[PDB]
């Protein structure tokens, strides 16, 4: 039985004032450095412990001792995602609910059916890098974003946000990002209750108003015309749990529209940005992947068997969720009194963080060259030590998202890769924005089309 290891305080504040930063997650990464597997994180009314290696991690990955938890971050976003699936407890009957009536729509078979359309949004980002002039440069996260964004819209419910023909975002995006930049940085403050975020307050309050009247509009819209479409949306209205025997309300169903929307937004776009990234910063890994681009990708259209014959670009996604997970972090409580690893008794109800991209960086499972990107870790799946690999979260509260999601970065990256020959024209330097997510900022290339026409 050992004490934790703190950080350094700030009197009352306690260790508040570290997370007042716009990099919190990369801060947390340099203390876990510091600090090594776990460490206490007090603020006012509030204790977390940071979990960082595999051998703690484990443990917290064991759904009999431990539950997710919503952060304060999940807390602030619930304002507008309600109780959809990333922002419920696992006990609100519209968790299982959900997640019943859901599952079918998300698993590797109905991938077959949204290909069509995750290639419709593909193709329109391969045109548009075609049609760039000689002096031109790609906005690697800007485009990443309006193709993700767009997959989701059309997949979820069979509208076109029209990304790739707007420089400003469509409305419903401007109150979304707007509302998510409101839910991160309320999480920094101190003094909350200051009238000088009165104006955060109002603006929060027209940007839910934004989400909740576009959404609840195709909702509407969608039972009035009685269109049976191949969208996420069509499948909310149909689906019954199997367990309550009840659908969906249409107050959940917004819910769930409004999640699948941040998560499109935030989480795939950041993948592909640092796919594209490591590709450039690793010339051999580029080339092996363009070679498999090149031999597997043989129609102008691909086809949803050739995606997944795409095996190393999918080891090339995992090494970028392995170095930068997207999605940071998440949380768990203890369901009941327990000692984790045999040092650290906790009480029923404390929490947790699962820090990814420390996780990710445990020595004692990758070696010695864990800052090194080699998607040749990833050949052999099963020599992957279970709970060692965590960018898509745990258990029965995983990502639903997770098959969609690798199936579109795999498609869209195997698709530039095909088209595109791509420099690092001003050797960029890594700066990670963080929102919801991480993403590169500022990561900027020059492609030169093979000429391959589509
Ligand atoms: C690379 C892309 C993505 C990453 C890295 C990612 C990561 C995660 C992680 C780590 C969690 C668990 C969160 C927690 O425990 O608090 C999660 C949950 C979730 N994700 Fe994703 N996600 C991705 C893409 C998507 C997409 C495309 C969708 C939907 C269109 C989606 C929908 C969800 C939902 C609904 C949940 C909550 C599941 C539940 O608890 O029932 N995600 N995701
Ligand atoms: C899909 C990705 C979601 C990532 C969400 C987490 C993202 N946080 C954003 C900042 C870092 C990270 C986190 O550790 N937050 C804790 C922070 C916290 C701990 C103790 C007291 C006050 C606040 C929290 O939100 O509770």
């Amino acid at each position: 039985i050992k004490e934790m290891p703190q950080p350094k305080t700030f009197g009352e504040l306690k260790n508040l004032p570290l997370l007042n930063t716009d990099k919190p997650v990369q801060a947390l990464m340099k203390i876990a450095d510091e600090l090594g597997e776990i460490f206490k994180f007090e603020a006012p009314g509030r204790v977390t412990r940071y979990l960082s290696s595999q051998r703690l991690i484990k443990e917290a990955c064991d759904e009999s001792r431990f539950d997710k938890n919503l952060s304060q971050a999940l807390k602030f976003v619930r304002d507008f995602a309600g109780d959809g699936l990333f922002t419920s407890w696992t006990h609100e009957k519209n968790w299982k609910k959900a997640h019943n009536i859901l599952l079918p729509s998300f698993s590797q078979q109905a991938m077959k059916g949204y290909h069509a359309m995750m290639v419709d949004i593909a193709v329109q980002l391969v045109q548009k890098w075609e049609r760039l002039n000689a002096d031109e440069h790609i906005e690697v996260p800007e485009d990443m974003t309006r193709l993700t964004l767009d997959t989701i819209g059309l997949c979820g419910f069979n509208y076109r946000f029209n990304s790739f023909y707007r420089d400003q975002p469509h409305p419903f995006i401007t109150s979304m990002v707007r509302a998510l930049d409101e839910a991160m940085n309320k999480l920094q403050r101190a003094n909350p209750d200051d009238p000088a975020y009165d104006e955060n307050k109002r603006q929060f309050q027209e940007d839910i108003k934004v989400m909740n009247d576009l959404v609840d509009k195709i909702i509407a819209d969608r039972k009035a015309s009685g269109e049976q479409s191949d969208d996420l949306l069509t499948h909310m209205l149909n689906g019954k749990d199997p367990e309550t025997g009840e659908p969906l309300d249409d107050e959940n169903i917004r819910y769930q529209i409004i999640t699948f929307l941040i998560a499109g937004h935030e989480t795939t776009s950041g993948l592909l940005s640092f796919a594209l990234y490591f590709l450039v910063k690793n010339p051999h890994v580029l080339q092996k992947a363009a070679e498999e681009a090149a031999r597997v990708l043989v129609d102008p259209v691909p086809s949803y068997k050739q995606v997944k014959q795409l095996k190393y670009v999918g080891m090339v996604l995992n090494e970028a969720l392995r170095l930068w997970p997207t999605a940071p972090a998440f949380s768990l409580y203890a369901k009941e009194d327990t000692v984790l690893g045999g040092e650290y008794p906790l009480e029923k109800g404390d929490e947790l963080m699962v820090l990814i991209p420390q996780l990710h960086r445990d020595k004692t499972i990758w070696g010695d060259d864990v800052e090194e990107f080699r998607p040749e870790r990833f050949e052999n799946p099963s020599a992957i030590p279970q709970h060692a690999f965590k960018p898509f979260g745990n258990g029965q509260r995983a990502c639903i998202g997770q098959q969609f999601a690798l199936h579109e970065a795999t498609l869209v990256l195997g698709m530039m890769l095909k088209h595109f020959d791509f420099e690092d024209h001003t050797n960029y330097e890594l700066d990670i924005k963080e929102t919801l997510t991480l993403k590169p900022e500022g990561f900027v290339v020059k492609a030169k089309s093979k000429k391959i026409p589509l």
